[PDB]
């Protein structure tokens, strides 16, 4: 959920409805679906770039996957 989001430092780069580092999340709202989640997953884990731009996402090898798969649940929600 979004309180989860803060704690683990996601909205640092990483605003509901404007761009900073990061897209908003309503934009990867509008870019995916629910099918698309295990591959946010393994990209919010393993970091990378390209997508949206040259900078990369750093990678998170210390944030639990069913933290960040229930983030990105709740990502994709914000329509
Ligand atoms: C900067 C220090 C980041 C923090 C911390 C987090 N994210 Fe991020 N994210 C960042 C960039 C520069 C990008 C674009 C990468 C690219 O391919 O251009 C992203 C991307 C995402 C995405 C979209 C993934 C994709 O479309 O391939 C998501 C869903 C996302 N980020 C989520 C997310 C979460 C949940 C974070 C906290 C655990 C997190 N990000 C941190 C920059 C940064």
């Amino acid at each position: 959920d979004e309180a989860l989001a803060k704690a683990k430092g996601c909205m640092a780069c990483h605003a509901i409805d404007k761009k900073l580092v990061g897209p908003s999340y309503k934009d990867v709202a509008k870019k995916y679906t629910e099918a698309d989640v295990p591959k946010l997953v393994e990209k919010v884990k393993k970091g990378g770039a390209g997508v949206w731009g040259p900078v990369p996402m750093p990678p998170h090898p210390q944030v639990a996957e069913a933290d960040i798969e229930k983030i990105v649940r709740w990502v994709l929600t914000l329509k």
